[PDB]
């Protein structure tokens, strides 16, 4: 039952609108799963994501920039060496919150 | 706060909502005797429960949440077919159908 | 729901309590007793007698092994209220108004 | 936050807990009550640097448990120059939360 929670944002933000609808991106070939963009991602802090790969942790990197549309990417190139991950493998993607470090998974691949 | 917010994105990936409070006035323009929200949440058909200066005034059924996602709360419904003398503090609860708890949600001074 | 979980544990680093509802009987239910109430700000309590809403009344005090007593003499007119209906009983938190169920008779 | 207290109250009617951080160069950090609804694993970040996860020692009968970061720290203690971040990891989503912190 998460009425009591969803209500404690609503006591501190009035108004608020987030879209985490995972867009995986493909390389080339399309095996290859190379990023993950969010339509509109939360602005209050400017949040990091930490990638694993197969159970691989592959660490925390700067985000890119939020767009104009309220969108955000994650370059999977950045965290794996320039290459994609293929499909076949497990992704978790983090946020982490810069004050405390802590982390929530808001994608998973398979 | 960031835990809780991204507990609910985990359960609903996406979400928009929006109870910056429309306090409307009736005649004279003294009296409030409305309130709206431009985009409720809707995963439950949630009520309202106004309090008027301390006064407890109830919960009653909600009119229809709106084609454009907003709701209206009528505070006639509540107050005996009179507006609220806008020197009275009004708190607005919405009410979990399921277990009845209270959530503030709006307040006037 | 352990992101939530761990928020308390953030913000509030030892914590120990205890709803668990101790009826008091022997057919009319005459109060509810918890061992242990959280204490972080005077709770009321608001009672619920089978839909029909009795309103908030004052507080006893904790008592000193950490328990409080709700009395549904004090919301009931003098009357225990019979095991045939169901009873909520939720807590007010008297910053904003709000309140939350904590004990359920059937 | 008491809208989110009792939520957990709401989840579950009756909880103790305790990670007060009891500190033992330092060592270890050890927890005299920790919550057993899942059995959390830790991380350990020194000085900014991520040391990564170990698996869990058994909770105590008391109740606790210790984080030993002789496992995290390739044997050698940590000097308290540095600060010390320890966060209970979830097993069922690889979330992370803070739970101990050293200066």
């Amino acid at each position: 039952a998460d009425s009591a929670v969803l209500f404690y944002i609503v006591a501190s933000q009035k108004k608020l609108s987030f879209d985490y609808t995972p867009n995986w991106g493909r390389g080339s070939p399309n095996s290859y799963i190379d990023a993950l963009t969010f339509p509109r991602v939360l602005t209050n802090k400017p949040y990091k994501y930490r990638v694993v790969k197969a159970g691989q942790d592959l660490g925390v990197r700067d985000s890119y920039s939020v767009q104009s549309d309220g969108s955000q990417k994650v370059n999977f190139l950045e965290y794996n060496a320039g290459r994609g991950i293929a499909d076949t493998q497990t992704i978790q993607v983090y946020v982490v919150d810069p004050d405390n470090g802590n982390q929530y998974l808001v994608a998973q691949w398979k």
